[PDB]
């Protein structure tokens, strides 16, 4: 009967914005408002009309007209810093434009989308206007007059001007039904949404009352504006509406969408339609067969049969006339065949803000949505007894004049919006509240597992460890950075702030606009968040705030080291407090059982593994096993929270790893690479002793100077080039153990390595043949990422290029130098300032620090993961903190997943102060 | 890879209408500047912007100016007359309005659709504008600006007067995304389109010149205004562009509607997209990237692969940085792995018309609309060479700078148009040309029905019979009716009037507006027409002109008769050379053979029948049945072409038919009615003979006169009053032939019946009995139409009434009086004045005048269907035509059914001369 012909979905609202009479600027102002009733018309403010108020004539006929209406109390304010435009574009760009761009902003605020993780996306922005009034300022001086009031009042620009400074690629158009504009805005945003061809929509409409000559025009009619300026809807005393100027704003989206992206759903939109009058007893004379037809259209379009409507919120404009037909048309539709007991309750949001022209409908919608969120219907005012042209009993109709509850006739809350232009064209959006039902759609490692799980609980249990929040401010401008900071610690220091939990602070700031001016603040609790963020607020540097005026050029440099970075219980904090590590953990896991026939979980969880001779039946192979497995998950760590490197570089052991995160390997094809070198070189070791083994040590001599000492060292090679003024060589004890006083000489620094792995020297030329037999099978792949090979001398290799991971490759690494120095000293002259280790232990960064200075770069932002002595979780946070300061790329929504999944959380998001700005006086001089 | 993802229809253009400077009013106007190459660029006109130029600042401002650009001839002037619009209301008419409505009435001719079969249905509106232009003429003394100005100049009136005027009741809707505004609303047309939402779209985009002030700031900016107003689109010499004014519209229809409706497709529209750049370098700058994206959109969503794109209508606006770009995107789509020898054409009619801005995009969909239906690619103008920084070879893109053919690289005939807004706002639109593809998906009896055709066939041989083709002539005032007569009739003189079919004149009249003033003039030949036609141009009645001033008030009544009307050859004629005619008679034939045992069809097609004594078995039982027959096939007739009945009312055999058109029974129980009825009677009359028969007779008696006679003669009764002065008595032969005598003592008319069927009187107690059942189990219905009983004394029941077709009903009305002269009367009270006799022959419609004439109505409508001695398709043709005229329900479309079912038909239409306007000046004094 009623059910949908199409398949489309329901359309969630996740956001509103509102500027209407009577300082009503927030969505919960406006709600206080409705539920007292407020009446928001007023006489026309001293400082209005000024330009024309000056010529006798004028004058007199203004001060004859009505001229109390919904005025805005600043008009003439504007940020024009905020919004990037000139004193002059800015004097020249109409009220309605503005009101465009505040909205938006408000909006996405109020939704708790972040505006920067929309930039480039499927936005769509449909806008209601239907005056271009600002254009007659402008044209007072025909000769005088700017260019710029070109692009400063023409309709069209009220959309794309907003495409434009948020980057938005949706479509963009404004859209004149003149009083049922707003509907007709959001009903092209529903069809856009279900069509594809969007996938967020921006819906609202504007109004300004710049000049006069509108309302003269209507007051010369007759008969249309009320004498005192009250519409009375569907009163007994309705004498005509008056004029209002603001504007309103809605965000749309489909409720598949919302729910993944665990958006609040303040209301539904189920359907809506538009048609027109045709050819009524005048232009200007409404036609209720029309009307209902509209309506019919309507709940067809949203599968809804009308008698199951609680509420109407009217057209309702005052007229002694339109009221009747208005009531006419919703009996024949909506209120046909319902009992007397179960009127549709009916109101009209004019009766409090007055007639807001192409912003009457997004006003409509904004109360309805508030009603339905808040789940109250307020009153509708200035009501003083039924119309006597209306039989409301027969039409089963009841003027709601008080707050009131949702009957819920139908068990759940139902709502139609229904506006009407003056030249006939009509529209009725059908809205009904979020419900439930939207919300919806190793063996012996395991023993260690559990004996690791009830000794942290027990730790625990003794003390709680204060979890680490990271609190995120930013700004278009450092200068607007620090205000905010300032303002936010005040709220912290406030009762309010010290009632909301710490968490929720953060999950709140998370989803706010991401800048270009960044900082973090790394709280423990609310104390330690407000002097951190005071030290903000002035230039103090504070060891627990991260912060930079903005971003830096190029992407981070990930970098793959890992020798003689190993220590006792490293990697085991983060696995049994991260779920995402251990995943990895366990993946990489599952892949060495197979290849080498034990499990590195064990290793890790175990305590007395010191990996040494003493505790490790294998010492020398499971240690390059254990740190490839942890640099893997990292990396997939800081996947997981959108970190991606823009180049790869690797050193001696993570080859394998650098291989995998440059996309030249697969998992499985990176692990059978460490997995035979490891156990190759540990099988050579044993062979091999008394005199047949060799050293490893480091010196403080450069590579280019190395060529001259090796004349009379004919035996030692280099390993590894590791710092500009620093290597590492190998070869027999006695060449080796003597140029350690052949240093000595100088006064430069030596010591030896006190491990026997021996690699990139002598002793691999045995293990070649077998390496290549048993990585016989592997499939490189053309690299995904940028690449500083330490094989191939250091060179670049840019991203797309031929797969290079093959056995030779793998061959050719594990016996010839390591060229770590050269590769670091390419990626600096490529503009690379990051350098980000993945490790158990920071070793690595400090060779890349002396060649970044060598380079000349001595601000190279050098970013450890992990570290000895250091909380594995807290380390991750500020990692992961100090990629977002710099502008790199990180989803710090990642940082605070939602633990409630219904609508009974309530308390995730904390009332952290919203953006503020600097509103400036911008108006066009102009004289008549 | 390309094929759509959503399932939708493909969308036909069937009219285009178009006024561009240049003087091109008319699509064929339109092509043939196009074949030539015509430059409509050319000076301001003398009598342009004089409010402006008294002002010696302003004067010299704007002689300084380019000014330059493409102008209308005659912006002033409007029809004001046609429109219906007073001439204070027509003065404050913004020329955009003006033009939607001119432009909505000769796109709807163009498509032949009459504008009058659009009233009250599901017809949406869009339109692009994008300057209120005209606003600030009304603004120059804001004192004394009449406040029709508000209504005027608002943009959204531009769709909403259209709407009004026109009576349609879908969407309606002004949009603005400037120079892209007349795409986007394209866009939105198909959108409705596909979803349901409306069933015809209404699309384009108008522009106006009305002041200088925009000409004046895009002068101030600089390097925007060619300095020669060329626009040398992809030129090396290009160096900005020109505005000019304008507008034109589309028809559009869902193909499978199109198809089914007959119309002729001009060409596909298989898809489109709109986006936005984003933020780009500025506001105004274009963003390649955002065109591609637009491009891939619109091409998926067409179901088409870009590389079989045979021609890019550009936008195509002369910058020497805007081309590239453009180029650029589409290399990036349209150009992409197209091998050298198969490049994308490239064009653009601003070339050719200057900068439309809103109706940019009307003008290059018109062009390629044209270029798809006249098989030929235009050539663009301006080109001295390629742009330098355009490989256009790389790209894959060649200038078409002559007339050329489709490439048709893909086997059909594809392009692509591009409209981008200086906001940022982007659009593209697919088209294709029409396929064939699109337009697809009793024995004995027998013997005679064979004899028939033969002889007819024979007959025709002999001598040809000169086919009757009514001509209508309509229009909303009788004298413009009469001049379009005029006119009509000296085209028809004309060479190329001569050439034409005189059916093709007639089917393209039907296809035209069917206005309140109606003529028909019937004709054989071309010079029978020329001399109706200009008898009608006066007011010189002529027996082959029908005509009224206006449409009478009440719809018609169907007079259900048929006693004595039979004749030797009726119905077969019409049984012969009309097939919905004969489909009806041979259903009821089939019903009458299993009641009754023998067909009426035999009767019908043998001509030895004289439905006598003689010739047939039964006279009295088989004439009522073959009258019968015959009322259903003549109404069903009707039906089929669109008429339909007010009320009904039947008169003594009529009864079966009246029920069935009334709704009361189905045709198998209207048919059991009668069939009983006339059997039972035929039965009796043997029975009885000699002194035991019942004579009929008619006397010059009233109704309430009648009752003094009966006094002394008890036996006689009253079978039918017919007319007021008029009635039936039977009875005894004795008692009956007296009266003749009774009634010529006072010189009064008086004539016996020579049948024996003796009705309502005496003889039918005894079949009462076997009457009611044989009539046990028919199932009577709710009236659908009016019914004015003549068995309940004359009554009127109302549609939608209780039934009271029921077997006591029969009963009754066979035995007692029948009150005809009652019903009329009744009938005329309710306000009818046409009464339409479907009969073989009118007997009843003299009846009906007498009694129309006693109730004061001297000028009834008295319309006959069949006669004797007429030829009856022609008396057909005739009646509906005088339907037609008087106002009620017909569609003259459906008297000339197409020949030709494919796109090879090309001689289906002659062309008529166009609907001409009588445009007055009517434009705001003003001074600055």
């Amino acid at each position: 009967d009623w059910s949908r012909t199409r398949d489309v979905e329901d359309i969630a609202i996740v956001g509103v914005a509102t500027r209407f009479p009577g300082d009503l600027n927030t969505p919960d102002e406006m709600w206080e408002a409705l539920l007292e009733g407020k009446d928001c018309v007023t006489d026309l403010p001293e400082d209005r009309w000024t330009e024309f108020l000056d010529e006798p004539r004028i004058a007199e006929r203004v001060k004859k007209a009505r001229t109390r209406g919904g005025y805005l109390t600043d008009i003439k304010g504007f940020d024009s810093e905020f919004f990037a435009l000139s004193k002059m574009e800015a004097d020249n760009i109409d009220p309605q434009q503005r009101m465009a761009l505040e909205l938006t902003w408000e909006a996405l605020e109020h939704a708790r989308i972040p505006a920067s993780s929309l930039r480039g996306e499927s936005v769509g922005v449909y806008i209601g206007s239907s005056t271009n009034d600002y254009s007659f300022l402008a044209m007072s001086d025909p000769s005088i007059a700017h260019p710029y009031a070109i692009t400063g009042t023409a309709s069209s620009i009220i959309a794309n001007r907003v495409s434009y400074f948020y980057d938005f690629r949706g479509p963009s158009v404004a859209v004149d039904t003149a009083c049922s504009s707003s509907l007709v805005a959001t009903h092209q945003g529903v069809q856009a949404l279900r069509a594809g061809e969007a996938d967020v929509a921006i819906v609202g409409g504007v109004n300004a009352l710049v000049t006069p000559l509108v309302t003269v025009g209507f007051d010369e009619v007759g008969g249309v504006l009320a004498p005192d300026g009250r519409i009375k809807s569907f009163s007994s005393d309705a004498d005509g509406y008056a004029r209002s100027e603001g504007g309103g704003m809605l965000v749309l989206k489909r409720i598949s969408d919302a729910r993944r992206d665990g958006d609040q759903i303040l209301a539904v939109i189920a359907g809506s339609a538009v048609n027109h009058d045709g050819r009524s007893n005048g232009l200007l004379a409404p036609n209720p067969d029309a009307q209902a037809e509209v309506l019919r259209k309507a709940y067809k379009d949203a599968g809804i049969n009308p008698r199951d409507v609680d509420y109407i919120e009217a057209h309702g404009t005052g007229t002694i006339l339109g009221d009747p037909i208005e009531a006419d048309a919703l009996g024949r539709i909506v209120g046909k065949g319902r009992p007397a007991d179960k009127p549709a309750l009916l109101g009209a949001v004019k009766s409090n803000l007055g007639h807001l022209e192409s912003a009457a409908g997004a006003a409509s919608l904004a109360k309805m949505t508030l009603a339905l969120a808040n789940d109250k219907l307020p009153p509708s005012i200035n009501y003083a007894g039924p119309n006597p042209y209306i039989d409301f009993e027969k039409e089963r109709l009841k003027v709601n004049d008080t707050v009131s509850d949702w009957p819920r006739y139908s068990g759940k809350a139902i709502a139609g919006v229904s506006g009407f232009g003056f030249g006939g064209a009509n529209a009725h959006v059908v809205m009904r509240e979020v419900l439930a039902g939207d919300l919806v759609e190793t063996e012996a490692a395991q023993r260690l597992l559990e004996q690791a799980r009830e000794e942290l609980e027990a730790k625990e249990a003794e003390e709680p460890t204060k979890q680490l929040v990271p609190l995120a401010v930013s700004a278009f401008l450092t200068s607007r950075k620090r205000q905010a900071a300032a303002e936010l610690a005040d709220w912290i220091d406030s009762p309010e702030g010290r009632a909301s939990s710490l968490e929720s602070i953060g999950r709140s700031l998370s989803r706010r606009n991401h800048g270009r001016s960044r900082a973090v603040v790394l709280a423990h609790d609310h104390d330690e968040a407000i002097k951190g963020l005071r030290a903000l607020a002035e230039g103090k540097q504070h060891p627990s705030v991260l912060s930079a005026d903005g971003p830096v050029t190029n992407g981070p440099v990930w970098v793959l080291a890992g020798f003689g970075a190993q220590h006792r219980k490293m990697g085991k904090s983060l696995y049994l407090r991260n779920e995402v590590f251990a995943e990895w953990i366990n993946k990489v896991d599952a892949l060495i059982q197979d290849e080498r026939g034990y499990s590195i979980l064990e290793l890790i969880l175990d305590d007395n593994v010191d990996y040494t001779d003493a505790t490790c039946e294998y010492p020398i192979e499971v240690v390059q096993l254990v740190i490839f497995a942890i640099q893997i998950a990292l990396g997939e760590l800081l996947r997981h929270h959108g970190a991606k490197p823009a180049a790869v570089v690797g050193q001696s052991l993570g080859e394998a790893a650098a291989s995998y995160f440059a996309g030249g390997l697969s998992l499985a094809d990176a692990t059978r690479t460490i997995c035979s070198r490891s156990h190759l070189m540990g099988e050579g070791e044993a062979m091999l002793f008394g005199e047949y083994i060799r050293l490893m040590a480091l010196v403080e001599y450069s590579a280019d100077e190395i060529k001259t000492v090796f004349s009379d060292y004919p035996d030692l090679e280099v390993c590894v080039y590791a710092a500009p003024t620093q290597t590492v060589i190998g070869g027999p004890p006695d060449q080796v153990d003597a140029i350690i006083a052949r240093a000595e000489s100088e006064g430069k620094f030596a010591r030896k390595f006190q491990t026997k792995g021996a690699s990139h020297t002598q002793q691999m030329d045995p293990l070649l043949g077998e390496l290549a037999a048993e990585l016989q099978g592997i499939e490189p792949k053309p690299l995904t990422t940028g690449y500083f090979s330490t094989v191939h001398e250091g060179t670049f290799i840019r991203p797309g290029s031929a797969p290079i991971h093959d056995v030779d490759y793998w061959k050719k690494g594990l016996r010839h130098s390591v060229y770590f120095t050269q590769g670091i000293r390419n990626a600096v002259d490529n503009g690379h300032t990051t350098f980000l280790e993945l490790a158990p232990n920071p070793v690595a960064l400090m060779q890349v620090g002396l060649t970044t200075a060598s380079a000349g770069l001595h601000d190279a932002q050098l970013i450890a993961t992990l570290a000895r002595k250091q909380d594995e979780v807290e380390s991750m946070i500020s990692a992961m903190a100090q990629l977002y300061v710099h502008g790199h790329d990180l989803d710090f929504r990642t940082l605070f997943p939602r633990r409630s999944k219904g609508l009974a959380g309530a308390l995730d998001f904390a009332n952290i102060p919203p953006t503020r700005f600097k509103r400036k006086e911008h108006w066009l001089p102009a004289h008549f």
